[PDB]
């Protein structure tokens, strides 16, 4: 049998990237914090709670999932790009619309730890990994209207907890369903544009 139980993490979080113009492409570092998680998703066909008594297997991926556009406010889109993705496996790249990063550091590893292995959608734990920064850098556009710029940039980013029955057990969430998850988190990236 394999569980598998996506944890999504949603705090809010702010990048002051000051003053710029439109032909730089201000940088804003998003970063993992670890809190609480709820699941948004989960796919089981094995036992609701292991008691003590038994073994089954761990598989942990971490999941970031970032838009590759944002519309501020006013109505302009900001083009996000990738700067420097640290240790995260950056895949399905040929997504138009999101990026995709995953840090599966955990496999077949053996546990007998009590507990419920197939946590429904709503409910809570504690996730207290961390894993690497992602860096982005901004592209804006041209005719942007100078001032104060607020733009609230939803994402998801959460674990992705898979424990099954056998050792070499492996099982990644679809591309198509984690485009598809709740984007808990959010970036508020702030700056003003003076022109350019
Ligand atoms: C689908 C698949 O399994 N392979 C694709 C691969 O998928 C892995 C990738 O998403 C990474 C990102 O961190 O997470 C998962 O794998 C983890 C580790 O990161 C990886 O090093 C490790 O590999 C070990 C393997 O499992 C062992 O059997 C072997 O003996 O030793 C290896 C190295 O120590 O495996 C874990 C598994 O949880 C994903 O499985 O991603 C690429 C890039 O997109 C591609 O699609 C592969 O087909």
């Amino acid at each position: 049998w394999n569980n598998i139980v996506f944890y999504s993490l949603g705090d809010v979080n702010s990048y002051q990237g000051g003053n710029v113009v439109i032909t730089q492409r201000p940088q804003f570092i998003t970063s993992w914090r670890p809190g609480i998680a709820t699941v948004t998703w989960n796919q089981c066909n094995g036992p609701e709670f292991a008691d003590g008594f038994w073994a089954y297997y761990r598989e942990y991926i971490a999941w970031v999932v970032f838009p590759k556009k944002v519309m501020t406010q006013n109505g302009y889109p900001l083009f996000i790009e990738v700067h420097n993705k640290g240790s995260w496996s950056e895949e399905n790249t040929g997504d138009n619309d999101s990026y995709f990063f995953l840090k599966g550091y955990k496999w077949d590893e053996r546990a007998f730890d009590a507990g419920n292995l197939c946590q429904k959608p709503g409910e809570i734990t504690r996730l207290t990994e961390k894993f690497d920064d992602i860096i982005f850098k901004v592209a804006l556009p041209a005719d942007l209207p100078l001032g104060d710029y607020s733009v609230k940039i939803p994402y998801t980013s959460g674990m992705q907890r898979h424990f099954a029955s056998y050792l070499g057990a492996r099982f990644k969430i679809p591309y198509n369903v984690a485009k598809t998850l709740p984007r808990e988190n959010e970036m508020l990236f702030l700056f003003k544009n003076i022109g350019g």
